[PDB]
């Protein structure tokens, strides 16, 4: 049987809210390592890779490798019935007819139980595992989100140029051009201002802002975000869940 | 000068109207020596809204004649959106009037607002005066009941309320799946705003429309507590204590 | 060359947001005195007069008289990229193809540059000098906003009656009639409820509520608003910018 209990439902609520606009029907692959998700955007441009590690659940039990086909639209509606501080418990039997979601309140003696009907979904192989990147940028997710939404007002595409002197986010449209330059800064001793850049080679790539702004819906999950760049491979946008991660892969248009 | 009613806080009338405006549009305000009452049926004649504002909540209160005041609630909300919650509300009227006067006085600033709302002629006729005998009576936090309705409303348009000797269960099923919230009889002892009381003579299981219940829960601002009265062969009663007196919602079960 | 540096971008953000729904294409007239704007509403009824004095900028440079044709919709998109506490710097040369907007952040230390394409708008105006008003009403901007929005629900027209003892806002529509009377009172203990009236003569005038509610989009600029009334001249609604003003002129309905 499967059982995973989150002290605060807030985590799962926000993770689903970050993916719901890209993927709708996808599998939640469960084993002793935790709950993982790998699904491609409906337009086959972006890939979403999520991992919820077993050490983030208390307790966590998974007797069998199991695939749970779940509509994310169905799940978000149910998860909006849970408050952020509610005790969330996900349960399942040795058969995938339905998934059980239990919402316990720490204060009020109120118990909420939901049974979501499962679906039959087949997963992809899927590429790609572990690419070595030419540039790695760790910056505040809140800052990265504002940069994306701001430039999205001027154009539908953004140019990311990463050199040894910093990272430049370029943009141009009918209205005009837009530019955001962040400098590599370390040991501010105030971690909300830190930007680290590991660079093996300069990179200049163009991406869709429509996807990046969707990626930035995971800003509530982590204060930090990691951008991994190289041509011939998709952009990697990773968010730290603490005990796990949420990764976004996005193919370049350049 | 026939009718005069003064409310300490305009918030009360603001919240009552805001809870009903989406159900009833045209209705009568029945006024006599006892106070101001409203009894109106949903536009689809499924739900009944019953309000009673007793005269002891007004200072002063004057009503020379039993009178019915036909008032459009849309018009009334626009006027009531001009009143702050802590304004002194004064409702005035002449003998058998064309319009009703609403005066909003500010306790702080030297600001006075006066409005004259044109009346309409609406007939109700009958009417009971029910005195229903219920099999189960549930007193629970209104904030909790509102969340239960709105949460289950996401999965389906229909809800099953089961009240037994061991508690009350709100059950639901839809295309997505099933949902259930069970509340236990609880007493505090610690925080009495979380208390749940159940008076039960016999178990009851009825099905109701969540679309109406969610609308009923717009009265959550009126009381921290809500009372659910259930019995077979009769509609659900959802009552809110206004503090002399009450706001009631009646909803027929779905066969 | 033109250079103007605002300590807080919030001011320009709010000013544009106050005018954007009346005027969209207009010139920003710049000289050594400062940056001024004078444009008429699209329906050719209301006149908007803005002045940003040079003493409000640090630093401020303008070598030659220049007009900057700017779409407010485009500018709003760009100014929504600036945080309220960002250092805003407006730069342009004499021969203007475009205007450069620089957003420096005091916190995240992020620099944003935008190049907004200018438009060709021809300059012209009407004289408006030391007009003598019969009644001057200083009241809370928030209350004036509340009064207009409330009465606008009942009617399209408002009657403003100003005496030495206070101001009455009258209204009548299909639903019924509405009236708000405020008394001239001052009480430093609460400067947000104070109403002062400078009156040489009683005034009773009728105005369009649709324009007044738009004027009240400048409420974010000042806690106070000034109403200047007279039967022989249009209504003046002024908001103090601190270093200058934003003026709305509205003709009475005879």
């Amino acid at each position: 049987m499967l059982e995973a209990r989150l002290e605060q439902a807030s985590l799962l609520k926000r993770v689903v809210d970050a993916i719901k606009d890209l993927v709708q029907d996808c599998n939640f692959d469960c084993n002793d390592s935790g709950i993982a998700l790998q699904a491609m955007d409906n337009s086959h441009v972006a890939l979403v890779s999520m991992l919820l590690k077993a050490e983030g659940f208390s307790p966590y039990r998974c007797d069998r490798n199991i695939a749970l086909g779940i509509n994310l639209v169905s799940l978000t509606k149910v998860l909006r019935a849970a408050q952020n501080e509610d005790i969330l418990t996900l349960k399942a039997d040795d058969s995938p007819d339905a998934v059980n979601l239990m919402f316990e309140s720490a204060e009020t003696d109120r118990i909420s139980e939901y049974d979501i009907k499962l679906m039959d979904i087949d997963q992809e192989h899927l590429a790609i595992p572990e690419t070595e990147y030419a540039a790695t940028v760790e910056m505040p997710s809140a800052e990265f989100q504002r940069i994306c939404r701001d430039l999205n007002a001027l154009s539908e595409s953004v140019v990311i140029e990463a050199t040894k002197e910093g990272v430049k986010f370029s943009c141009q449209g009918d209205i005009g051009s837009g530019s955001v330059t962040i400098r590599q800064h370390t040991s501010v001793d105030k971690p909300e201002q830190n930007v680290s850049i590991a660079l093996s080679e300069p990179v200049a790539l163009t991406f869709s802002l429509k996807y990046l702004v969707n990626f930035c819906k995971a800003t509530s999950l982590s204060s930090k975000v990691t951008l991994c760049l190289s041509q011939e491979v998709p952009l990697l946008v990773e968010y730290g869940l603490g005990s796990g991660h949420l990764r976004f892969y996005l193919a370049p248009k350049i």
